[PDB]
């Protein structure tokens, strides 16, 4: 049997808006999905899931997929965040969603996201000339052109790794 | 007995918009207003009151103040354009100014002019950021500041010039 990769991924506390953390492990064993793959921890005091003197925190899998950047055997393993004695930490908001989810199950909700973002180099919009303003906008939604378009090498990128991650992207 | 610098001004003949042009006169003689100032000539075709072979063109003062740049005792002189025979070349219009001039001195007409101008760097203005565009106007108008100020050192200068060469400015 082999040995890969496995990003463990998970959300903090951090307020007012959360952010995501990361690490890898490296594994030795034979691949199964999700149920083979070790809890884990780390230390919350630097990820405001403590900033405290009490609290360490568990990384429990709860999603995976292929590593599309790393390549080959490698996976990310998306985690959901548990206090040392397995309930669920306060930053934690999948573990409601679940609950929710499983007693809704009958009307089969379906969901899509359009999730919108905008690129920077620093402090400097990567779409702005520095210390200005482009043109007003109306040529820059669903535009062509090195006038108009900025980041395309990385949004097919992202796109490219999305896609063989086997995510369910439509469009974009 | 004494020599001073005289700067011999006119307007050319270009199209669609006429430019100044200007050439020093060094002059050894004593100093009077206008009528001791030399006529004096030019080569036409440079200037777009030829671009041609038969104009040779006539100097002829009309007005002169001190020269506000060189200092000391140097004058500038402003020049109408006259052709060989010294009737008015084609490119004169302040002779058509002075017949109606004479013709209406009775009404005594008087003139007020806002002269409006805007600075450049090279293609750039000089308010505005490489590439791009400043922050929309309202701040600018009778402004303070270096975010919104551009050009004061150059402005100070020539309103200064314009005074100590006697012009009749009423403000900036």
């Amino acid at each position: 049997h082999m040995t890969f990769k496995a990003e463990y991924i998970w959300i903090d506390g951090t307020e007012p808006t959360a952010k995501l953390r990361s690490k890898t492990k490296i594994i030795t064993a034979a691949p199964a999905g999700l149920d083979a793959l070790p809890v884990w921890g780390f230390d919350g005091s630097s990820t405001n899931q403590a900033e405290g003197s009490s609290s360490d925190c568990v990384l429990k899998p709860v999603f995976s997929c292929p590593d599309p950047i790393r390549g080959g055997e490698d996976i990310l393993v998306l985690c959901e965040v548990l206090d040392t004695d397995m309930t669920p930490h306060p930053s934690n908001t999948r573990a409601a969603l679940a609950e929710l989810s499983e007693r809704f199950a009958a009307q089969e909700p379906v969901f899509g996201i359009e999730q919108e973002y905008t690129f920077f180099k620093g402090t400097r919009p990567l779409g702005f000339p520095e210390g200005g303003f482009p043109a007003a906008q109306g040529g820059y939604y669903c535009g062509v052109g090195s006038d108009e378009i900025f980041g395309r090498d990385v949004v097919e990128a992202h796109l490219e790794n999305c896609l063989k991650a086997g995510l369910g992207i439509s469009g974009i």
